[PDB]
């Protein structure tokens, strides 16, 4: 079959057997080995002997520590160049750029970043040939969502990162049910490497291989590819989660009819013994985690978690709109979770939790910025820089975009249809983020147009998951924009034309604001346990509550409406203030938004709604 076999990697395989990939399968992962030139290939089969000897690898190397303190508990520190996403450095490859990002009028995209297919070429190969000289090929196969279900999409990554490994048999389904699930069909191709092939030029940092100089992700949706090269970070590295699950998810969801979304899935049930499934999609360190296994503090109240982070919805064939998580674990920010804001989260991290760049306590434990706990007397805290670190310093000791990885399935309040393949029955979506003004606390939208209006109308305060730094009030539609796999406004008319379809039952559509604060700086809700009273008034909504009043914005609930039991103190005025002042001002820059970053792609149904909604407004 060759002249020389040196196409014949089958010498190099440490674990597995090549003759018993898949033809594509094969070829996907010889190929890329003759290219980046590894020592080993180590095919995965998801068992926990190798999860184990993967861990006693990773500790060896120092990759990685113990935590003593806790059942199988990891902690990772990062180079503090490698900590978060990149958007500046995340990139979509397709012929046309109106494919992935609307043409703007005064210039430069907001929604995405468009690179051609002969940029691209260049930069990859600056950077992969012999980039994995002298390390392992680790081949993961997994399945996005339930495994053997019709609705799940399979894929292969290879990275030379025992890291990733680890985390990706947390937050997939990996292993070698996968590959035999598989077969012949298609799958996503996935291709990561650190970028620090062996001897090292540079020196390394933390025992972190990463090349942040280098650093890219890119996306070809035409070739159902990802390609990501010089971090570890589990945004850049983790492919099959914001890369597949979201933006080439999302493609693929516009090409076949249903939806890829920033989304957390709750079941929520009354003390009427009736359950109901919500979906909410908050921006990035937005309190999606903190709402999906929230602990509720109305009596008769209980939520379930389906998912966190991700979900995928299509109308099925009666109507409804079903709804997935494709993930397996929760890869959530470490700081500000404690008993008070998330007892449910701190259940779950308890055992086979990988952490990152959290801090370690002399006895084996972690700790962070809002964990609540008192530690003992002796007990020292040495920071996520590797430093002695005391609390009367300025340097927090956790990083503020330090995750926890756990299994989904050690929630204690995990839903009983979280793997169900046939998914849930999603009755309203909820869309919100940090405005420190004007937002009130909950409204509810006029009809379905109306509500993906709302959703693109979103804005936030910036947070410490990307790189965008500062107290600025940034627009995220639909809590998407970093995560937009094609043209937003065809996305945008992907949302409109749900309400044209043959019995479709559209979900009431919410917007919340947990962060609205007042003349003094402190936040007007206590959030957290308390967003239950918020969840009880969509319920009932749902079942056709005759409890709203009409405003200008939207269905906000009636005077007494709202169960305030317990919580005498909060103001209300403020609380749900609309001041038509800032209404006006509001308009003017969603007005200028969605002129210059949509321009010519967007639906008139959404400029119609900006029309109204701004005529609603001058009538006040
Ligand atoms: N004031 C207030 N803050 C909250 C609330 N819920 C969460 N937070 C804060 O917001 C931060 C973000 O929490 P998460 O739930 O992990 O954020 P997320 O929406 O899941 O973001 P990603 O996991 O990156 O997708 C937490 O550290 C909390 O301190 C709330 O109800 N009220
Ligand atoms: O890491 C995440 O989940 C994010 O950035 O939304
Ligand atoms: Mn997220
Ligand atoms: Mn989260
Ligand atoms: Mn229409």
């Amino acid at each position: 079959p060759q002249l020389h076999n040196g196409l014949d990697f089958s010498a190099k395989v440490i674990q597995g057997s090549l003759d018993s990939l898949p033809q594509e399968v094969r070829k996907f992962v010889e190929g890329n080995a003759q290219l980046c030139q590894p020592e080993y290939i180590h095919i995965c089969d998801g068992s926990e002997e190798e999860y184990g000897r993967l861990l006693a690898h990773m500790q060896e190397e120092g990759v990685i520590r113990k935590l003593k303190k806790y059942d199988n508990c990891w902690l990772a520190l990062t180079d503090p160049r490698d900590v978060a996403r990149i958007e500046s450095k995340t990139v979509i490859i397709t012929q046309e750029q109106r494919d992935t990002v609307p043409i703007p009028k005064s210039g430069q995209s907001q929604l995405g970043r468009w690179m051609s297919e002969e940029d691209f070429e260049k930069a990859f190969n600056a950077r992969f040939p012999g980039c994995m000289k002298g390390r392992t090929m680790y081949v993961i196969p997994f399945s996005m969502g339930p495994l053997g279900s019709p609705l799940a999409k399979i894929g292969i990554e290879l990275t030379d990162s025992p890291y990733v490994v680890a985390s990706m048999r947390i937050m997939t389904r990996m292993g070698t049910s996968v590959l035999e699930a598989l077969g012949d069909g298609e799958f996503i191709k996935c291709l990561h490497s650190v970028g620090c092939p062996l001897p090292l030029k540079k020196p390394l940092v933390n025992n972190w291989a990463c090349n942040p100089e280098l650093t890219l992700i890119a996306h070809l949706p035409d070739r159902r590819e990802i390609i990501s090269f010089g971090s570890g970070y589990g945004g850049n590295s983790l492919l099959g989660k914001k890369c597949f699950a979201l933006r080439i998810a999302s493609r693929l969801a516009k090409e076949e009819g249903w939806l890829a979304e920033h989304m957390l899935i709750l079941g929520i049930t009354n003390p009427e013994g009736k359950k109901k499934y919500l979906a909410a999609a908050f921006p990035s360190a937005c309190g999606k985690t903190n709402l999906a296994m929230m602990n509720p503090t109305l009596p008769g109240w209980k939520v379930e978690c389906v998912g966190d982070d991700i979900a995928w919805m299509k109308f099925d064939a009666q109507g409804n709109l079903r709804a997935i998580n494709p993930e397996n674990g929760f890869f959530g920010v470490a700081p500000g979770t404690s008993v008070k804001t998330n007892p449910n989260a701190i259940k779950t991290i308890q055992k086979n939790t990988i952490f990152t760049n959290v801090a370690e306590t002399s006895d084996g434990g972690v700790y962070w910025e809002g964990i609540d706990e008192p530690l003992a007397p002796g007990v020292t805290i040495t920071s996520w820089k590797n430093k002695e670190w005391r609390p009367q310093d300025e340097e927090p000791c956790a990083h503020p975009n330090s995750r926890f990885c756990t299994p989904a399935s050690q929630c204690p309040i995990i839903d009983p249809a979280w793997e169900s393949p046939e998914g849930v029955p999603i009755e309203g979506i909820i869309f919100g983020g940090r405005r420190p003004a004007g937002v009130p606390l909950v409204y509810e939208a006029l009809s379905w147009q109306h509500g993906v209006f709302v959703g693109a109308a979103m804005r936030s305060e910036a947070t410490a998951a990307a790189e965008h730094k500062g107290k600025v009030i940034m627009h995220d539609p639909f809590a998407m924009r970093p995560f937009f796999g094609y043209n937003f406004g065809k996305y945008l008319a992907h949302w409109l034309s749900m309400a044209h379809r043959p019995a479709a039952k559209l979900p009431k559509i919410f917007h919340v604001n947990w962060f609205r604060k007042d003349k003094n700086g402190k936040f007007l809700w206590p959030g957290f346990g308390e967003n239950s009273r918020v969840l009880e008034w969509m319920f009932g909504r749902i079942e056709g509550e005759d409890s709203a009043k009409l405003t200008p914005i939207g269905y906000v609930p009636k005077e007494d409406a709202l169960n305030l039991k317990g919580l005498g103190d909060v103001n209300v005025e403020e609380l749900f203030g609309i001041s038509k002042e800032f209404w006006e001002k509001e308009v003017e820059e969603i007005d200028k938004y969605l002129e210059d970053q949509v321009n010519a792609d967007l639906p008139y149904e959404i400029e119609r709604e900006l029309r109204a909604l701004k005529q609603r407004i001058s009538q006040m």
